[PDB]
């Protein structure tokens, strides 16, 4: 079925280049990326950062391969990579997604 894999990137160019590479490899059907502000602890201090998030849409069958490729293309050493399962999907869109990967 459809799965959404989320990650964050240091800038717009890196998010878009990785999404294009994943599409070139036919590992994902599409991506949606957007600018975010983030906050987290780093070296004992709370920091505020500006990043780009992206959601990568693909099938459950491609999840392992997508995790492996995305980890290998990521600029971050320990990137946020996690999966959100979906409960329903418009049939025609699910067919387009499945045919694409």
């Amino acid at each position: 079925s459809l799965i959404l894999v989320y990650s964050t990137f240091p800038n717009e160019e890196k998010a878009l280049e990785i999404g294009r590479k994943l599409l070139e490899k036919r590992l994902i059907a599409c991506f949606n990326a957007f600018e975010i502000r983030s906050g987290y602890w780093w070296k004992g201090e709370i920091v505020q950062d500006k990043e780009w998030a992206a959601i990568f849409k693909t099938t459950e069958e491609k999840e392992k391969e997508l995790y492996e490729e995305l980890r290998k293309l990521h600029p971050y050493e320990t990137p946020a990579i996690f999966t959100l399962k979906v409960e329903n999907v418009l049939t025609e869109y699910m067919n387009w997604l499945r045919e694409s990967v």
